[PDB]
């Protein structure tokens, strides 16, 4: 059908066809008569992965022949979704699997709807490591992806009465056919135990044995014949274990737990046992991975063999248990085994949210890890000893720096640790980068300044172009070619298409197509009615304080109240999308889920507002949710405090599929920004600069509650129960914080949202500018590829070279 | 090699080895170069299984047009054992596999010993389960077998310092290739609750539910072409399950916990909650089941397409869950409800030990299955008010008939249950059924004499002979044809070859053969020296006082204590083998495997002795073991107290491989004896009559050791510590049973059991002589056929007639 899907050849269609039947038969044991479109879509699955593993068995045997440098990028999370038409995107089988499953009389689109998203990650973190494995498989990079198989990933959000419910993401019920259970490769994890000092040094003993079992997924790289692996682990416990009877049976649930369920926070950090568990078994079944393939090519080679890059602080163990391997195992001495761990291991920092940085109580590591608290006591002393040759005198340097917090109870500061034991540390964005080095690490940059990197995070223009949006992919194509994929700064040369009549036209088309495929698909799954040719304004994201979904609330009130207030005057029609997951246990992000649904209540069902202005909460928003919105959004929020959001990629996707941002000089806002021309971008709101010069005085929300009329409207509005008539006091909770103890000064940026927001309402009345202010946006998208990250990671830390080389066939 | 394992066509073998080499690659993801022989070993079952498929949807689509009348099999134990030999036995595959292998380089009889027995049950009644499935399958019958898909079977047993340790039988943690899930045809079934009693009848509300996911094993006939299921249900949480919220994940384990494990107890009941749940579970997804199905064909023909066998009273709860659905969900009324049950359900009971039976507290029954409960209160008040019409003022027929037996706690008798739910109750020997008419269902045979059958077990001799004696099979073919594999009495051709010089020859060549083949499989697995001229005197069977194998080590005590008074006389040497498990929480049972391994340590390391005696504890008996042993054997110990063992089918598998039998008049020992003549039969003991005369007058064991001087010797001995020198009063337990509490009089049945001991010895020396009562045996060896038995069932129970016409490949 569309060029970049690549060729559907007879013969390709003919064994497709035949692989199909032989799978429905052999591997589902069906005939056509009893067969379900699930059926079909796991003879589907089963046909493509066939194409995969000629692919994954030459290029594992390739790194064993040219033994290159390995990268390991340890996350508790792989925000992967859907693996099936991404693996036929990779292997160019697109419209020869289109074309064979017509001529069967299925199609295709159906039955990928049926796939389960593996969804192992929370948000933007998890989301990152999937981009990246991609990235790394397209760039020929001999990268392992190693985490946590967890039997339930983000659990699904259902919407009750306007609430949140969450139910179990069963993601595994009906099987998964990408993975592949490595039970030969099966290795213990210890916990608890004590520690022997002998004459032959410490002994780490009386451990209860936990299996780590892998199971293998295949990550293909673009059109370049590369099958990487993401190894995940999944708990076992030894057949021992306990072993009255049918209770000793039972109880092998309590080791199990470790790989059964992803902790739902997103940028707050939970001081729990299990997650501390979680955290211990990746790593120790990594580490001894790692060095069992080192083995199979003396220690000093190591780091010139195996880079470890730590998703934020989450594998920080890495650390401690490379050294407890090299010192109490392989028998190295300290310094050499220090110098081995540093050279191999590199940290990624994600937030400077306080209450996301992982501060483990030493009770729960002197019980679990008791040799781990050890070597990390040892790091310490080492560590504060080069300190005080450096700064002498400097005591308060020595009590802010420690990887041991005083005072109620100790604590470890994990981030500490990994500065100590890195030789880089980066940010995801320049302006995080800039704050970890000025702000929260000052001190340790001082010490070390060489160890301060950035990396600007991307996104994969494989799922986030050529996959959710195959109509834009292709009207680019059609004019620069099909290279710009695996080389998004090609997009560029979109630039002298700007005024172009037909290149506008088919932008504006495909757009319009996307809002019709989107309108549709909300009618049939939720029974929805939207107007597709209003301004679709769309946050998704995990709902969270400093992501201010509320000042998004304020706008859309302000918006309700204008048009009550001159109901025959023409306003832009807009639909409202508000979409993510709040944590369970996140009460004030709950409160926000039920205010948006609320005020949907009110606004939707007003006879006066028409289809001028429609408030829709997009439910279970998750990865396949987010490739179906993002290339129908017209309006990207991204609408933070400057200061908190480290980088966000929801940003970048929705800049790549052809929608205009509004955004403060928050995270990559500000470079895409800067990529783009501020002209080309609605920006507004306090600068970080303006922020600290708010606190320096204090925020006081009275203030602007007193000065600005329409905003008092809306305060007066939520107390009074406008919005929750049965339930008068039902938002009291979000009014005290929004006047009392606001972090995030919503009312700050309120007036000059409100403003900006007329200016995007006014584009959007002129079609054809908004269109060439689009082209603008998309043609100068090209840094926000994760391809250009992970080379810079490849050159800057890793020290190895990408290659755009095709393995053979 | 031999005939009876098939051809090897050159299409074949080209084809296999294609196949084998396509799932090496494409589905385990192998090269040859890293290939295990666990990886060959699934590669095989993969291309088996491939072989499967066509004749599986044929059948279950042959049975959709037809309509035949549906058998279901509702047994909690499946003792299936391995799957690749059987499943290349039936599809006549072995020779063309062993052929493909073999030219691959590999040995297929390495590949076959990787496989995991699917140890779902404890002994006889799980393995008369497994061969019954075969014979129905053989028989052309539309039959499926129900049950739980256990996560863990019968536990591993490992002997540490001559003790039992169990450990968890993890069977599934490699895969099962030989399932496929079905979770489509996933069920709910309920549990707690309360009954609310409407206008419309009663209402079974506020429950819990588990869900009942089916996966399905092929059963395959004898070279039929008909491929029958195995429907096993496992237990899934609902994803709505306690949905604080990573607790709630966790707590899952509760509900799923219903199918992780087999209860252990062989003749045992333990009235444990989490039993009665599996029962319910089985019972419930099953019934569900059954009724889709009859009604994808009013409830007067439900017993002309559905019979409902219950193998003993494990799924007894069948009979009120039936009355439930008709009544309360369809809305017959009672008496029609009834009357469907009744000609529906039939009864297999398999012991008269009365510990054994299942009473099931009510308090348990009220709080679990509250309707349930009502509905047994109902079928008991009518059932007692026949049996008063029929006896008026018996009213202690009446107690004793009630299905609500009074006292400390009120408890359900479910055989009571199922006599009366039931059109046929049998045993599973003429003995057994006869007692079963005397005494324990006396009462209920007078009100119902129709109802009472004989239906004698049986073993499969795919399994029992063809696949585990492939060398007997050979040779009995070379002289009467293959067609007795699928008709058993075909086997009395061989009367006429007992004076033939050659057949003699072959049969004791054979028996040498699988001696020297099993001696060597002790010295590699377990580092043990046995001399394979020696007789081999094997008893293995679960360990149960019963079953006597205190008897056999009295034997072999007072071979030791002969053989040093006397040590420079001849004596006839054998190697005495005991296997088998104990249950868990049997301490005797404990005991017994302790003393057999004592008596071992002394007997085997005495000089004096020599290669002449010696005694060696099978460990982990298990089907894969006993097709080993059983056909290595000279002896078969068949020695429980008459009237304990119901049939026994241990002894029948030793019959058809060619050991002489010593036994009791008990269960099929009765008829064994009948079919070979009692000539060739090594009977001893008391009959059922005998011990009955004993237990009048009263059971003194101290008259016997008062009497018999080399019993009061071994008595002393183990008294003193002559079996334990560091722990002198380790078998106090055992002697002090023995002289005051035995329920199985082992003294009583020492002299005869020695002195029939010696006959045995004494025909040993001949050769000759032993080969030619061998041949009388393996002759008459075709009654003891599950043929027999499922032909007789189908015939005068099921109402369906069994056929050996083949369905077109
Ligand atoms: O770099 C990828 C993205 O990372 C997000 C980010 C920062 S911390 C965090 C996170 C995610 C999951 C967590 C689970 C347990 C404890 C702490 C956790 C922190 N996620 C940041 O908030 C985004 O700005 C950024 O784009
Ligand atoms: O008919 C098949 C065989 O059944 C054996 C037999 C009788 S009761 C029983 C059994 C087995 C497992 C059980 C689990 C829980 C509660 C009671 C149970 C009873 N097994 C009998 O003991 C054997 O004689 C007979 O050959
Ligand atoms: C990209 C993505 C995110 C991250 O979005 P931000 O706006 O950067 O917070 C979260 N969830 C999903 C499903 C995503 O695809
Ligand atoms: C046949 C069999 C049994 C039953 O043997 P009995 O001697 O009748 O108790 C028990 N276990 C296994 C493994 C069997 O194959």
């Amino acid at each position: 059908q569309i060029s970049v899907r690549g060729l559907a050849g007879v013969e390709n269609v003919t064994e497709l066809k035949k692989n199909f039947n032989r799978h429905l038969h052999f591997t589902l044991v069906k005939d056509r008569n009893v067969a379900t479109p699930r059926d079909y879509y796991f003879a589907l699955a089963h046909t493509v992965r066939d194409h995969l593993v000629g692919r994954w068995i030459r290029t594992q045997q390739h790194y064993y022949e040219k033994d290159p440098k390995r990268i390991y990028y340890l996350s508790l999370e792989f925000y992967m979704g859907r693996t099936l038409q991404n693996t036929m995107v990779n292997l160019a089988l697109e419209n020869a699997c289109d074309e064979a499953t017509y001529q069967l009389g299925l199609d295709m689109e159906e039955l990928e709807e049926i796939e389960e998203d593996a969804g192992l990650g929370n948000g933007g973190l998890g989301r990152l490591a999937a981009c990246f494995l991609d990235s790394m498989a397209t760039l020929g990079l001999a990268a392992y992806g190693y985490g946590i198989r967890y039997e339930f990933g983000i659990f699904n959000q259902k919407i009750c009465g306007g609430w949140q419910m969450e139910e179990a993401d069963d993601w595994l019920r009906y099987g998964n056919p990408w993975e592949k259970a490595r039970p030969e490769f099966t290795l213990p994890v210890h916990f608890y135990g004590r520690v022997e000092h002998t004459s032959q040094g410490a002994k780490w003993v009386d451990t209860q044995v936990v299996l780590a079992m892998p199971y293998d997924t295949p990550v293909p790289g673009y059109r370049n014949n590369v099958v990487n692996t993401m190894r995940l682990w999944s708990a076992k416990a030894p057949n021992d274990f306990n072993l009255g009877y049918i209770q000793a049976v039972l109880d092998r649930n309590l080791a199990e737990n470790i790989s059964r369920v992803l902790y739902p926070n997103d940028n707050f950090f939970e001081g729990k046992e299990l997650r501390l568990k979680q955290e211990y078994f990746v790593v120790a079944a990594t580490l001894q991975d790692i060095i069992r393939r080192f083995k199979s090519s003396n220690f000093d080679a190591f780091p010139d063999k195996v880079a470890i890059q730590l998703n934020d602080t989450h594998p920080s163990l890495a650390i401690p248990e490379l050294m407890r391997v090299l010192v109490d195992l392989e028998r190295l001495d300290w310094d050499k085994a220090w110098e081995v761990t540093v050279k191999t291991c590199a940290y990624t920092n994600h937030t400077v949210l306080p209450e996301a940085l992982e501060r483990w109580p030493v009770h729960l590591l002197e019980t679990l890890l008791p040799r781990h608290l050890q070597i990390i006591y040892e790091i310490n002393q080492r560590f504060l000893n080069r300190v005080a040759a450096a700064f002498p005198g400097d005591v308060d340097r020595l009590r802010r720096m420690s990887l041991v917090e005083e005072g109620a109870v100790k604590r470890i500061n994990m981030a500490h640790l990994c500065i100590a034991g890195s030789h880089a540390v980066n940010g995801v964005a320049r302006i995080h980068s800039e704050i970890l080095k000025k702000t929260i690490f000052k001190d340790f940059y001082e010490l070390e300044p060489h160890k301060f990197q950035n990396k600007t995070n991307g996104i994969t223009p494989r799922r986030w172009l050529v996959l959710c949006n195959p109509g834009l992919a292709e009207i680019i194509a059609e004019r620069i070619g099909e290279e710009y994929i695996s080389d998004l700064d090609q997009l560029r040369k979109l630039l002298s298409y700007v005024d172009d009549e037909a290149f506008i036209r088919d932008v504006a088309k495909v757009k319009q197509e996307n809002k019709l495929k989107f309108a549709a698909y909300l009618e049939r799954e939720y029974k929805v009615h939207i107007n597709p040719n209003s301004l679709f304004d769309v946050q998704v994201k995990r709902i969270h304080e400093y992501k201010r979904q509320l000042l998004n609330c304020l706008h859309v009130i302000t918006l309700y109240n204008r048009i009550k207030k001159e109901p025959n005057k023409f306003v832009v029609p807009r639909t409202v999308m508000i979409g993510g997951k709040a944590a369970p246990g996140y009460h004030m992000a709950k409160m926000i889920i039920k205010l948006i649904t609320a005020i949907g209540d009110v606004v939707n069902h007003d006879p006066v507002v028409g289809d001028r202005l429609r408030v829709i909460f997009l439910e279970n928003y998750r990865v396949s949710l987010a490739e179906k919105v993002i290339p129908a959004a017209d309006l990207s929020e991204q609408i933070s405090t400057a200061g908190t959001e480290a980088s966000g990629t929801g940003n970048m996707k929705f800049m790549l599929n052809g929608a205009l941002t509004i955004g403060t000089m928050d995270g990559a806002n500000v470079e895409m920004a800067e990529e783009a021309g501020e002209e080309n971008f609605f920006i507004f709101g306090m600068r970080v600069e303006d922020v600290d010069r708010l606190d320096q005085r204090g925020y006081n929300a009275q203030e602007y509650y007193d000065r600005i009329p329409e905003l008092r409207q809306i305060i007066e509005q939520l107390s009074s129960g406008f919005f929750s008539p049965k339930q008068p006091d039902l938002f009291k909770d979000i009014v005290n914080m929004l006047m009392h103890h606001d972090r995030f000064k919503v009312f700050a940026d309120y007036e000059e949202y409100v403003k900006c927001q007329e200016r995007v309402s006014a584009l959007y009345k002129n079609p054809r500018e908004w269109t060439r202010m689009v082209i603008r946006n998309i043609a100068t998208s090209g840094k926000f590829s994760s391809d250009r990250t992970i080379a810079q990671y490849a050159r800057e830390i890793w020290g190895v070279e990408p290659s755009r080389q095709r393995l053979p066939a």
